[PDB]
């Protein structure tokens, strides 16, 4: 096999006759038009990639100080890499198990498990041409696959591949990746120390269209937007921290509120104690969510490992596979069980939705919740998400309408909670799109179905920043202040426009419905 440096599992994909087992392709058309390329190739440049070498080298993305430190390849424990696929193509999934193999010592590998989540590709089908299987044949016996007869979606493919590991860690990787080299160790040595931390490496990227290797910019640190999507701490968020953990140094382990996504390393045991993943998960989205707020409340802890790095093929120009439209709202609902009195919030933010979240199985997460002890909400906003713009509901004292009573009407954003547009003046009609809400320790005034729109003088919607540019203050007498200027909010003549400031003029005096949340959300019926 002739191993060694680059090449950890020996030489990958040579047949009996010294030739490789793929057949690569040629430099991509002179004349190719990215925008329809990208479009036929699930959102990746497929020219490109199929056109690249299964043994990339990529750059060593790591700090060089992640490069002193010295692991115990028989101290540590083995672990299996998890791979789950729905047509993946053959060069980004195959380069995926090559960078693995070929930068992941044999010692502490177990095995790779290829979780072909009942994928319609003919390279894929086990009644189709056989080019998967057939190549597999090529490469070492760690390398398994396993599939599902039917799509079943993220859990259900990566509770496949979980369960199938034989290791006492699984890693879980994306089926369009490269690694930088020992980004393994770092995981292994972290969680042999402590079971419960689920260890995530930091992820680079590689771009769609041209391959490029990328630095990820992204910090450690992960929030949530209420619209239910994990959201990096803000500049302003990370000012909150203690002064410590403001700026850690490149190789400390770090702890997150929320996980991006399903990229990280955990003992097999300690992930079935904490709940693994809800199974009653649709398709894709928010189970890490979902995952994050169990972890935590429930006894787990959730860190990052910036001296343990992979590049990851952002999508760009398209899609890779579909998925119900409903799914989506499903996922989002299960999740709120976890928040509490906080799901109030969250399913306003989203617009009160109404769907199939199978409240059946939910009461029985409700029970294994009890059953395990687990932690509220409170907790976890004032414990691991201290930094947030919302610990309690009082950061939220209205949500509503911003009527004026002089001209009869209330602020509308006019279709669009999405910023860039300007905001209106509507006659008042009760529907969410007339509804607006105030985070206070931000000053935001924001559309409640949207948290990342906030209100600015101009009368226009811009993205929220935690900065005097967006601050207001809701005064005694109903008047909307720009902090920074001092001026009051008027709906004089039907347009929106900053007035010196007068408790006596009734075209700047605003009502705004008090947010008063129940003790305990109960969910929609179904
Ligand atoms: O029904 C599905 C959807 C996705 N995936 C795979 O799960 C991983 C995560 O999906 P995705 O790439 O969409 O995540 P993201 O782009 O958000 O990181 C990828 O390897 C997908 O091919 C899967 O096995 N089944
Ligand atoms: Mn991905
Ligand atoms: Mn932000």
């Amino acid at each position: 096999e002739g191993a060694g440096p680059g090449r950890l599992h020996g030489r990958l994909g040579i047949k009996p006759d010294g030739q490789p087992g793929y057949t690569r392709a040629p430099s991509p058309p002179t004349d190719l038009s990215m925008p329809q390329a990208l479009a036929r190739g699930g959102g990746f440049n497929l020219y490109l990639s199929d056109h690249l070498e299964l043994d990339r080298t990529a750059p060593d993305a790591r700090h060089a100080s992640c490069r002193q430190l010295h692991y115990d390849l028989s101290t540590l424990p083995k672990a299996s890499v998890i791979i789950v696929f729905y047509n993946e193509p053959f060069s980004t999934l195959m380069r995926s198990v090559h960078s693995v193999l070929n930068g992941t010592p044999p010692q502490i590998l177990e095995e790779l498990i290829l979780v072909d989540d009942g994928s319609t590709l003919p390279y894929i089908r086990e009644d189709g041409n056989q080019q998967l299987v057939e190549y597999l044949k090529l490469l070492p016996a760690k390398v398994r696959l396993i599939r599902n007869e039917v799509r079943k979606g993220i859990v259900g493919a990566r509770m496949k591949g979980i369960r199938a590991s034989r290791a006492p860690i699984f890693a879980i990787l994306d089926s369009h990746i490269e690694v930088s080299p020992q980004w393994l160790e770092p995981l292994l040595l972290r969680i042999k120390e402590d079971s419960r931390r689920v260890v995530m490496p930091q992820i680079d990227g590689i771009d769609a269209e041209t391959f490029k290797h990328i630095a990820g910019g992204i910090g450690c640190k992960l929030g949530f937007l209420w619209k239910l999507m994990e959201h990096s701490y803000e500049g302003h968020q990370t000012a909150r921290l203690p002064p410590e953990e403001r700026q850690p140094s490149p190789t400390d382990f770090q702890t997150s509120p929320a996980m991006a996504g399903g990229l990280f390393a955990a003992n097999k045991a300690f992930f079935f104690d904490v709940g693994a993943y809800d199974e009653d998960f649709q398709f894709w989205g928010t189970e890490n969510l979902e995952l994050s707020f169990r972890l935590w409340q429930c006894g787990g802890v959730l860190e990052c490992a910036p001296c343990s790095r992979v590049y990851h093929i952002f999508r760009k120009g398209g899609s890779g596979y579909s998925s119900p439209g409903d799914s989506i709202t499903i996922n989002k609902m299960r999740t709120m069980l976890w928040m509490d009195e906080y799901a109030d919030l969250a399913w306003r933010v989203i617009g009160k939705p109404r769907v199939n979240y199978r409240p059946e199985s939910l009461e029985k997460r409700r029970e294994w919740r009890k059953r395990k002890g687990c932690k509220s909400f409170r907790w976890f906003m004032e414990n691991v998400f201290p930094e947030g713009d919302v610990v309690t509901l009082d950061d939220v004292p209205y949500l509503g309408p911003l009527r004026n009573d002089k001209i009869g009407m209330c602020l509308d954003n006019m279709g669009w909670a999405s910023p860039g547009h300007a905001v209106g003046l509507e006659y008042c009609h009760g529907g969410d799109t007339q509804t607006f809400m105030f985070f206070r320790k931000v000053g935001h005034v924001m559309p409640v179905n949207d948290d990342e729109a906030c209100l600015q003088p101009s009368g226009r919607l811009d993205w929220c920043r935690g900065t005097a540019q967006f601050w207001w203050d809701f005064t005694s007498s109903g008047q909307l202040m720009f902090r920074e200027t001092k001026q009051c909010l008027s709906a004089f003549g039907r347009k929106l426009r900053m007035v010196e400031c007068d408790d006596t003029d009734p075209y700047q005096i605003w009502s705004w419905t008090a947010y008063n949340p129940p003790d305990t959300f109960t969910f929609p019926s179904v």
